[PDB]
């Protein structure tokens, strides 16, 4: 049902998110909702996020729904 943000490339640690890094997919478990992609632009991740990984709230510095 619900789509989440998934890494479209490896996202390195302490690197600001851009649109080319984030795709939407229906995955389980559910992560950050796909609708939040625009909000995530320029926010940094606190760990490296491998290709195909679902972005979870705890991975993004400053993220609160």
């Amino acid at each position: 049902n619900q789509a989440s943000v998934v890494a479209n490339q490896l996202i390195p640690i302490n690197t600001a998110l851009t649109l080319v890094m984030m795709r939407s997919e229906v995955v389980t478990p559910v992560g950050i909702p796909a609708d939040d992609i625009p909000r995530l632009v320029s926010m940094q991740v606190n760990r490296a996020v491998p290709l195909g990984t679902t972005l979870m709230p705890d991975m993004v510095k400053g993220y609160a729904a």
